[PDB]
């Protein structure tokens, strides 16, 4: 032989020749992707479908014995939310959250973060990964900040151009390549009361501004899929939303690539957005809009049946969609080589070594030092003999007491989207023990032979109680209290782990308050009062509201969810067997009315503060400490007039001044002096690492294309315009830190 | 002549002829609104304005005399901002504040309050007030909720139609008449982070879906002025908005009124917004956009002199203008009796009984009883002696001696019952000591003045809000203060009942001053919970400017009155109320939010969400729009529509049975809510359409009938046109906005 079969039919003609056998209810199965958790048969078998997720290792192998019994045998697309690592394979490589990832500010090891995925998620015969997510983290109340790369444009689109390369890898016949998906697009981050696909009050123009630059760029970087999302924007949500599809996606950007819906989109627009009357309607929109691929709206089956019999849309419009989802397939050799799981596969490459190093060097340069009084490195800092570390000149004998409820727990380092979290149903224990190093662990291994490390919990964080059910937080306890203290009392160092967990994050979680949950602000207030120097990590999904006795403690080390190796960097960041280096991807309120304190805040304000309240962030976007001082100086722009075509270049001198190496990540915002409509004080535009040994000076250049410095003007145009900008340069968005040479750029 | 000064000539000819003999310079001042507090001698003589604002008593003499001194003697147009009572002469009625009056959801009491204005107002020789506020309370961040009409379209539109009504009068020859202004035209209230004037992230849709339809009332009935909002909105300052001005409101429309910019609107297009190079560009761009009056942007004469100049802008262009505003002033009479002040007409009408009256009528209605656990009315509610409807109660059967414990910062603080936009609030300079002490009934003073003979008044600060230190200042929270609280706890103990008055105060609201976490500042939260473990019951009233966070404390105490700012009468209304001197009335205007991180929390909340409330914290708002006790328990019952057809020209009328099962009588409010079930675009779940007060005597049932017109069961849809979708509605009738306690009906629109 039949020409569908036959290789060396061109992959249109293959498509013509099996599209003119398929019936409309194999057509319309086609698009359906289907929740593979409800039974694998009846939606291989009796809805037709083109492809499941959330499919088990048991119904991978039992989705492609159905399809043998299929009338066309069709191969399954199967897709998978494969987020920070392959999320719910027991035993898998699970790497920090995308936030914490952002920490490390490095696209060339987030590449190989993606890529040693996909070696992982291919072994196991998944096809296809919801990931990377471009969302940009603008209110801190949502619940899933932590799957953004944080706050800024320009650093989401490194990051996500870095997952998708390492995704796809040499294309669609490369073994290890999956398809990735650019989600969710877009705006869904940004939406009434920080909750989850409440209405998004978002215009043209801001969407144009502060939400699709990531996406106009994987999507001209060839992003194999992309995800429409759950919200409705100015009153229609993205499933419909013929301009953002039509005359952005696919118009203006000339995308070519796959659309798949977010979970029952087209279903919500009947039950819960209150827009269609039924199913049918629902179904004949979705299709009318141009969609392809639709999740887990099962009634969609019928609904389009019934549309096309009513003659609400064409057949043909079902044909334009399956045509594109039969060319992915084709494309992929899927009817050659359906992609099965691999065992011997999976046990030469899931969680190899390999990965596990990677794994640990995005552990380590993500830990965000935010204060430090000088107790870290404790000490002074230790040096080893991998393995445990020597006892330093001048401390034969110290105890650690680590405490806090996030300080042993391994599902809550890990996160949301990955093991337990809940979205898949046969990881029960989660993933093993074993594979993840605590914060306990990773002293318990790394103290000297000659010191202690105690531990205590010191504080739960919440109860489940019948309304899903609700969050209690967790009551007093002033004898868990007290047994924390007795600890600290009787140790020279406090490590306090504290954050957010499970029931605090992600779908349907937001979060009103941003505060720590339960006991931990009791404890804290309670070890800094003990006067042994406390320091404070924060493991926790998104950028949390601290209480004045954590800005009183010694130091605070902010390690969002660190993945499988986090408790080893934690631990050898604390003792100085590394330095820090991560910087802040997303600013840290201070109250959650004190929003926005995201770095790039349009001008126009009467006023610089709230009555009751500064506007300066608890900690800013790019901060973040090392073991040095670091000075900045002599920043120049060699040749300040410029036209459209040129760069512009700079140069800036940094000093160690101090007495350990550092990773200094430079940081170079522009400013427009003059705008024709309001914008954005400054926008982070380049940066740039620079290794420095003590009292080492190195003058480092510095560009930024002049065509990089746009705004959105009046008429949804990304423009340069001409006319007078600042370049700012230095270690973080602080203004009080910035070095400013001004330039211009003329027609 | 002369043919401008011949009153024989018809106006647009009379325009001409001025217009013909005016120098460009004077064409250019004839557009600036000055700021009198800087100087009227060069405001009228070197910069030959057209309107002054903020012109002092002494300042509006001067004026006058500098005016026969110019070239051409034109008349001034002297404007005042006289928002809720004529703010800033010393010893007028003023009333509780705009959110405040919206509390009595009574349009005919707030038409009498801008009336009973309007005429202190014309005595004192001012044509134009910066009044009604449009604006809608849907960021309780902001500071300026308190010059609002609260949360809700159509209510918002219901009052500003009152107030546009009441102070205009008669029209343009009324000699008690002023111009309104609709203000802020449109979108100032929602900006990003509740911030004054910061980004307005609004898009067409969003405007004409919440903010735009009480602007598009009052511009309709006759509203004689607009005021351009200061915040830009999509990247566009509302003074250069080409969509808003000549699409929305000249077009769509048909505006014909005169347009003001609000304070310095066109300087902060250079200096804050950083969209202009240079006030040359900055003036020639608000000329370019239509502009009228330019408010405190003293170099737009020069710019737009250069402008002119320069070929930037045709002088025609100012011609426009200026006949636009000269067609105001002819048409006022302004050239035949330029509308002086009169000091006997201002002995005559200001503060007269009959004003004093609607103020205490207004405070009355406007008070909101938010809790009560039974404490109240007090000791079972009392009564005054027989004929004396003005003196002190009488002790009632069973309690002789009661001593009432009135505590708290703003216990006895006349100058924050009255408010911002008020006396010393701070945007006049010639009343340095505020308003004359003694028209101003603290919550102290009505206790005092109403408690039988035989009961005990007490006082016992027991708190301070804040101090201010250098860097405006800033705000310090006071700090706890151990003694001070004691006392107030001693004072507790040996009481009956404490009333303690919490809120706010002028450094924590209005322009510049939005708050992040909208609590209680400084030891009033410590002053509360001491009160409530004395034991002694105690009683809430926040006088504030807008609704706040409440401590735990004060969810357990006795009972929760809301006062917002309650004018001058304002102490007299609680006094009465916490007595049982007067039933309560007030239904909230807005909704109360129990933590910042919690909103929206406005009613009509836009359908979509995943989920019913945050991990951390419900969605249910403290207390919801429209909430409010009496003393008295209403059922409701038996909510009919009335017929099965209902076309686009068509009344939905519908008819709820209301009982009165208690033992005091009741002034009810019916709210009537629709719900459009499907919608070819999100819509919120449910809106005001209409409302209806229902008295009720002990016992006493009525059958209410209720309307809705078809018509008013709009949305906008997709194309941005505001429209009747044939399908499905919900009518929802209740006392108040909380699904728990609506009534509900289908009904059916054809098409
Ligand atoms: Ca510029
Ligand atoms: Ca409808």
């Amino acid at each position: 032989t039949l020409p569908y079969l036959d290789p060396a039919v061109p992959v249109a003609d293959r498509v013509e020749d099996l599209l003119a056998r398929m019936t409309l209810p194999e057509k319309v199965g086609q698009m359906l992707q289907l929740d593979a958790r409800d039974g694998v048969g009846p939606a291989v078998l009796e809805k037709h479908a083109g492809s499941l997720l959330h499919t088990s290792p048991e119904n991978v192998l039992a989705a492609h014995e159905l399809t043998g019994r299929t009338r066309l045998r069709i191969p399954l697309l199967l897709a998978e939310d494969c987020i920070h690592g392959h999320s719910f394979w027991v035993g898998a490589t699970i790497f920090p959250t995308q936030l914490g990832m952002a920490a490390t500010w490095d696209p060339a090891l987030v590449e190989q973060v993606a890529h040693a995925t996909a070696v992982e998620v291919a072994a196991t015969g998944v096809h296809w990964t919801f990931s990377p997510v471009l969302c940009i983290a603008r209110d801190l109340r949502w619940g899933r900040v932590d799957e953004t790369f944080g706050e800024d444009p320009f650093l989401i689109g490194e990051l996500a151009s870095a997952m998708v390369r390492g995704y796809q890898g040499d294309g669609l016949s490369d073994p290890t390549g999956i398809l990735a998906t650019a989600k969710h697009f877009a705006g869904y981050s940004e939406t009434q009361g920080g909750r989850d696909a409440s209405e998004a009050d978002i215009s043209q123009r801001k969407l144009r501004s502060w939400f699709l630059p990531p996406f106009e760029r994987v999507a001209r970087e060839g992003c194999a899929t992309f995800m429409l999302g759950y919200q409705s924007m100015d009153g229609v949500p993205v499933t419909v939303n013929g301009w953002l599809l039509d005359d952005v996606l696919r118009g203006e950007w000339g995308y070519t690539g796959t659309l798949v819906t977010d979970w029952d989109n087209v279903g919500r627009m009947v039950w819960e957005q209150h827009i269609q009357p039924d199913y049918v309607h629902a179904s004949a929109a979705a299709v009318r809009a141009g969609n392809d691929m639709v999740m887990t709206t099962p009634r969609f089956f019928e609904g389009a049946l019934e549309a096309v019999d009513r003659g609400l849309v064409e057949e043909a419009a079902i044909d334009a969609a399956v045509r594109r989802i039969l060319t992915l397939k084709f494309r992929l050799g899927l009817f050659e080589d359906p992609r099965r799981p691999d065992v011997a596969r999976q046990q030469a490459v899931i969680a190899s070594a390999e990965h596990a190093a990677v794994n640990l060097e995005v552990a380590r340069r993500s830990l965000v030092l935010l204060t430090n009084d000088g107790t870290l490195p404790f000490a002074g800092g230790l040096d080893r003999a991998d393995g445990r570390a020597l006892a330093p000149a001048g401390a034969p004998a110290r105890t650690i007491a680590v405490v806090g409820p996030n300080a042993d727990d391994d599902h809550t380092q890990l996160g949301d989207w990955a093991g337990a979290s809940g979205q898949a149903d046969w990881l029960p224990d989660g993933h093993p023990r074993e594979m993840t190093t605590t914060v306990l662990d990773g002293f318990r291994a790394l103290a000297p032979e000659g010191w202690a490390v105690t531990h205590a919990r010191g504080a739960d964080i919440l109860t489940l109680a019948p309304d899903p059910q609700v969050v209690v937080p967790a009551a007093p306890d002033d004898a868990l209290i007290a047994e924390a203290v007795a600890a600290a009392r009787d140790a020279d160092l406090a490590v306090a782990v504290v954050g957010d967990r499970i029931e605090l994050v992600g779908e349907g979680r937001s979060t009103a308050t941003l505060e720590l949950v339960g006991g931990q602000v009791a404890l804290l207030d309670a070890l800094v009062a003990t006067g042994t120097p406390v320091v404070v990590v924060v493991v926790a999904s998104k950028p949390l509201v601290l209480p004045p006795s954590a800005h009183a403690a010694a130091a605070v080390v902010w390690a969002a969810n660190p993945g499988m190796r986090g408790g080893q960097a934690v631990a050898e960041l604390v003792l100085g067997l590394i330095e820090p280096e991560g910087r802040l991807p997303i600013s840290f309120a201070r109250h959650a009315g004190q929003q926005p304190t995201y770095y790039n805040v349009v001008r126009g304000q009467h006023g610089v503060r709230y009555a009751d309240l500064t506007q300066s962030p608890a900690f800013a976007f790019g901060e973040g400490l090392s073991y040095t001082t670091v000075e900045y100086a002599d920043l120049r722009v060699l040749g300040t007039e410029h036209g459209p075509d040129d760069v512009v270049r700079a140069e800036v001198t940094l000093t160690n001044t101090g007495s350990r190496p550092v990773r200094e990540t430079v940081q170079v915002y522009v400013s427009d002096t003059v705008t024709s409509v309001t914008w954005a004080e400054k926008e982070l535009k380049a940066y740039r690492k620079v290794d420095l040994a003590p009292g080492e000076s190195a003058t480092v250049g510095l560009e930024v294309p002049v065509a990089d410095c746009t705004l959105v003007d009046a008429h949804g145009r990304r423009v340069v315009e001409p006319g007078e900008f600042e370049l700012r340069v230095g270690p973080s968005s602080r203004e009080d830190a910035l070095l400013r040479a001004s330039f211009t750029v003329a027609g």
